[PDB]
């Protein structure tokens, strides 16, 4: 139908938005901890504390899949990485620290983002 197009349409508009939201917020992880899965093979245990590991790579293939339906549902994924980073890792940290401070960064990416999502609809 035609209105299912203007929803696909709609939707790959979201996607290219939240595209630029991504480079934006991994822009503020200049050290790159965030950029791919926290390593099994190098974290054995990592799944007994961390029950959704989340990661830039796993947002960017979810996002080229067009699997976010909404703003909500990607900053869900964001703050996987950030909060998953700060009970496994103690707060002295290099890990930890740098999850402090992308979120601190990335608020201000997301803040507005959420206005060009309900202005554009």
């Amino acid at each position: 139908s035609m209105e299912q197009v203007a929803m696909e349409l709609r939707l790959t508009e979201l996607t290219r938005l939240l595209r630029s939201v991504l480079d934006q917020l991994q822009d503020k992880d200049p050290a790159r901890i965030f950029a791919q899965p926290v390593s099994l093979k190098e974290v054995p245990d990592y799944l007994d504390h961390i029950k959704h590991p989340m990661d830039f790579a796993t947002m960017r293939k979810r996002l080229e899949a067009q699997g976010y339906k909404n703003l909500h549902e990607f900053e869900e994924d964001f703050d996987l990485i950030i909060d998953n980073c700060m009970k496994y890792n103690a707060r002295d940290t290099v890990f930890y620290r740098a999850a402090v401070r992308l979120r601190d960064q990335g608020g201000v990416v997301l803040r507005q983002a959420r206005r060009e999502v309900d202005s554009i609809g």
